[PDB]
């Protein structure tokens, strides 16, 4: 029964409290990313004027300061925007960081701004749906030419061996060494609970968990004309690769990089299950139960991210894929709440 | 409060236990089950060719604990899903002449005879977060035998005032980003509190002796035995607590926490103490809206009442009014997240 109001309602209310900015700010390979980004993009805003689409608690607007804007408008919908002024004005720089209350695509600025910066990035990448208000914002008050932290998101698929998820399946078989009772026939329901249901699962792997190359699926470069509506539709393609080795295939892993123009180079924000982790660790697609694969098994299919029917903020994924042999299957997730 | 039927409510309390994750952590909480287990190998005297009923079977192991201790016929009554796991499980050992699965709430359910013991892991969050001891009572009632046992038998009720070293952390967490980004957002640790300590919900985490303020202190006894303990419980159970704090500390609230306790042999208790091994139960936690100071010898009492909450009567309320030093009284009203 949820409306756009109500759900948008919802969703903002969600960042007023404190425990989702603690663990961005608390996100060191995410928060010095954005950090160095905007320092190494000093040329370009010196002097120059900058919207912040979402500031939160006004982290990234107060870092635009830093570098030397002339001016930041410190748009910020949910409620947290009253704790983004406080730490403004903490901080000395309200001349410099104006924060604006309300949704970024209504809000009134008084001019058209140089450069825009956004951590608009939800789970999977485009789990919350923010990208759409970002690129809302580029098109109203950026002006020509102007400046888009980061420029671009690139996504990644890769079969995957949860070794969490294996101990959680092998526990049934251990109840007998542990209590004395066997429990083993309960593995078939247990693979029904954790791997049976279309829920996206967000969990952080190792490089050990991965089972192959991972292969890029997408590109989204955020000038692109007509990205809102490939959005819509639905973003994706095909894959294919070549399993390691030995092990219980699980399913699919799907994470993303962004990447910010360099000064200097550029800079490539990941929450590859290879590189330090982050707070959005990876979305895991489970299939129904383990498949097991060997050196050189072709994993192939095709993935499709897109907006759920009746959630617009809510990320569906449409997958097709094929282990080895075995038939093509299909299975259609969306983001666990 | 969005208005369910008493059905409706118990269909939603017993489709959550037909999930394979609570049983996978009952049955990985090695204190908790090696309790019964021993409690019930403990007392084969007493259950040498004798008949138990098993309130809330589960999975079966406590069941098949008994069988194993020289039970002559167990009845495993489940009222979610789940029996039909217990039922495998039973078959899969051997058990299937000896344990009967018998799906359905307890308070409906047939029996052939009444029973010479009872068994039940019946213990919520806080002791009585589900309100499944009513059920535990009524199948003494109706079931067991006069002079019959009953496992366990009784349970304790504990408070004492803490310091939450990590509610402290993440509180300290807003002075700390100056350090790491450069802005200063310490300011924000009035919102960190509001949001953290400001609210009225019971916070189920797992503390240590650190945490801990003075010495722990007994607020209520259950006999299980006692005539009226069903009357009590819908009244709400509790009592009158003091104790002195050990040294200066910025207090947080409170935590409760019980222990239930086998008749022996000698008795074994079940302890979910933070002094005591890790369960899954952890401490039920109670925070004041903000930190207040204490020092040594700081007088800290109050009057804490356990009780059904109005809406839904598995969900546990607390009334909690104290006293710390010569601070005035206040009272706090929360429920179980
Ligand atoms: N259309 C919109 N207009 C304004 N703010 C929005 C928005 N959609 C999302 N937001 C806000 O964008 C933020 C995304 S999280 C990023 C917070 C902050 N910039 C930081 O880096 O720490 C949230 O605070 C959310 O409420
Ligand atoms: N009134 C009632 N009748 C039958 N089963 C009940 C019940 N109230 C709760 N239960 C069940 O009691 C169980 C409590 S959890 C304990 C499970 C199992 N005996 C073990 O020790 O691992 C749940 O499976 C729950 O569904
Ligand atoms: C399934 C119905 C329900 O809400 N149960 C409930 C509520 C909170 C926590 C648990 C839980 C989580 N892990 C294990 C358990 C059960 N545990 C508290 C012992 C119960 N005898 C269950
Ligand atoms: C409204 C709503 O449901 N938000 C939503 C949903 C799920 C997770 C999160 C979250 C948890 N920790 C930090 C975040 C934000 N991350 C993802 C970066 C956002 N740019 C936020």
């Amino acid at each position: 029964r949820r409306t756009k109001r109500e759900r948008d309602q919802l969703y903002y209310e969600c960042y007023s409290d404190v425990s989702v900015h603690e663990e961005m700010i608390a996100d060191r390979v995410r928060t010095d990313a954005y950090r160095l980004g905007i320092l190494r993009n000093w040329a370009a805003l010196r002097g120059k004027t900058v919207l912040d689409v979402g500031a939160g608690t006004g982290i990234l607007s107060i870092f635009c300061a830093q570098a030397g804007a002339r001016r930041v408008y410190a748009v910020e919908a949910s409620a947290i925007w009253q704790q983004a002024r406080e730490v403004v004005r903490f901080n000395g720089l309200e001349d410099r960081v104006h924060v604006l209350p309300g949704p970024v695509e209504t809000v009134e600025l008084p001019e058209q701004v140089d450069a825009i910066v956004s951590e608009w990035m939800g789970y999977g990448l485009l789990h919350e749906s923010m990208l759409s208000s970002v690129l809302h914002a580029r098109t109203k008050w950026l002006k020509e030419g102007g400046l888009l932290l980061p420029a671009s998101a690139e996504l990644f698929i890769v079969p995957i061996s949860d070794q969490m998820l294996e101990w959680r399946l092998g526990f049934w078989s251990q109840v007998k060494q542990h209590y004395g009772v066997d429990m083993s026939c309960l593995e078939g329901f247990a693979t029904r609970c954790l791997m049976g249901h279309s829920e996206i699962v967000v969990q952080g792997l190792s490089g050990e968990d991965v089972l192959a190359r991972p292969q890029r699926f997408a590109q989204l470069e955020l000038s692109r004309a007509g990205l809102e509506q490939e959005l819509e539709a639905g973003v994706g393609g095909r894959f294919r690769c070549s399993c390691y080795g030995s092990a219980p295939m699980h399913g699919f892993a799907i994470w993303f990089q962004v990447t910010f123009p360099g000064g200097e180079k550029p800079l490539v924000l990941s929450t590859s299950p290879f590189h330090p982790a982050t707070h959005w660790k990876q979305a895991l697609l489970y299939l129904n139960e383990p498949v097991q694969v060997e050196q050189d098994t072709d994993v192939s299919g095709e993935i499709t991210l897109l907006p759920s029917r009746d959630n617009p903020r809510r990320l569906r994924v449409l997958l097709r894929y094929k282990v080895g042999d075995q038939e093509e299957k299909t299975k259609d997730f969306a983001m666990e709440d």
